[PDB]
């Protein structure tokens, strides 16, 4: 009538790319996590906000080590 196989879960096709990518370290301690990454899973892997919670992970984002967008003085 109005249903098939499949309800929803391809976002983790593209999660379990960057699974590869980060493990959820460099991304942000998110705990403080110590000079490892071991421990970064082990605690609790960032990644896994969004691959836990892929289902809607909405807000996006974070910059917590990489940190961008500087304060340059602009106009010579």
């Amino acid at each position: 009538m109005l249903k098939n196989l499949a309800k929803l879960d391809q976002t983790e096709m593209d999660k379990v790319n960057v699974d590869l990518a980060a493990a959820g370290v460099a991304f942000k301690e998110r705990y403080n996590m110590p000079v490892i990454a071991e421990a970064v899973e082990r605690e609790q892997p960032e990644h896994l906000r969004s691959w836990f919670r892929e289902r809607l992970i909405a807000h996006r984002l974070a910059s917590v080590n990489l940190s961008r967008l500087p304060y340059e003085p602009k106009l010579k």
